[PDB]
């Protein structure tokens, strides 16, 4: 009756890592860019260090539990924790930040190939979470991070289980019902954010008016770049009947077929003549630096 979770929680010494600069800050605490230099290993791993009252410590340890329990190319895993006066989460540095800020800042160089591929990768990551019986409950473009422009990962397990109104399924707003199918709704909203190059969903409408608006049948509008093929997918993610919504495995298939002929599915001016940084560029990436994805003890 439910499988033992044999994930390893790695406790890291404070002396093993250094903080370089602040990446972000909120009520939770601060996230630092850093380097992890294990034992006598001759490796430097670029890391994001989340630094943090008894309840805040329980919530960070709950997120640490979930984050240490995942292992997929399209999901962010916990590298370890540091037990100092303040508890720190050691995660992989995602050097291009969140996908939301990336689509806003690089809009003039984002072609249909990148957009459709990001959709496939998010669906792959989400399908993995589903296989793991994990309901994210906070999927949004802000919680998809960019390792490279061609590789994105889902993160922020602070709400994950075995309030973001504008990304939530109607059952979730009204009854607090969360399933893999309620994550599919959030997936649809995330796709809309990517296709509109980071527009705010239902901008100006207060969160208390969203449930009423959804009940009448109003949905997010068709982004200008989206063909009816792409929009019809987003719309199916926003059906009232949760079981009528597509499954993540089907979203992988649908977006993959589209990623094979991207210009037939997304209409972007100057598409294919657009350039984004890749690991085959000068000064893209300093001795003994190894990405967390290749550091496997
Ligand atoms: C609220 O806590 C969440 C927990 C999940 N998290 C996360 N998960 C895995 C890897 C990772 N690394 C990570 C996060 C980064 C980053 C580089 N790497 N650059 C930024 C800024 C410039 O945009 N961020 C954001 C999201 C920040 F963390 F500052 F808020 N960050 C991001 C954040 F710490």
């Amino acid at each position: 009756g439910e499988a033992p979770n044999q994930a390893l929680l790695r406790i890291l010494k404070e002396t093993e890592f250094k903080k370089i600069k602040v990446l972000g800050s909120g009520a939770f605490g601060t996230v630092y860019k850093g380097l992890w230099i294990p034992e006598g290993e001759k490796v430097k791993i670029p890391v994001a260090i989340k630094e943090l009252s008894p309840k805040a410590n329980k919530e960070i340890l709950d997120e640490a539990y979930v984050m240490a329990s995942v292992d997929n190319p399209h999901v962010c895993r916990l590298l370890g924790i540091c037990l100092t006066s303040t508890v720190q989460l050691i995660m992989q540095l995602m050097p291009f930040g969140c996908l939301l800020d990336y689509v806003r800042e690089h809009k003039d160089n984002i072609g249909s190939q990148y957009l459709l591929n990001w959709c496939v990768q998010i669906a792959k990551g989400m399908n993995y979470l589903e296989d793991r019986r994990l309901v994210h409950r906070d999927l949004a473009a802000r919680n998809v991070l960019v390792k490279t422009p061609q590789h994105v990962k889902i993160t922020d397990f602070g709400r994950a289980k075995l309030v973001p109104i504008k990304w939530m399924a109607l059952e979730s707003i009204l009854h607090r019902i969360y399933t893999h199918q309620s994550d599919v709704w959030s997936y649809g909203v995330t796709v809309w954010e990517l296709m509109t190059f980071g527009s705010k969903p239902y901008d100006g409408i207060p969160a208390s008016e969203i449930s009423s608006i959804l009940e009448k049948g109003e949905r997010l509008p068709q982004p200008p770049i989206c063909t009816i093929d792409v929009y019809m997918i987003m719309v199916k993610c926003w059906m009232i009947d949760a079981d009528s919504r597509p499954k993540f495995r089907e979203l992988i298939i649908e977006f993959s077929k589209m990623a094979r002929d991207p210009q037939r599915y997304l209409v972007i001016q100057g598409d294919e003549r657009m350039h984004l940084p890749s690991p085959t560029d000068s000064n893209f990436y300093m001795d003994d630096v190894v990405d967390a994805d290749e550091y496997l003890i």
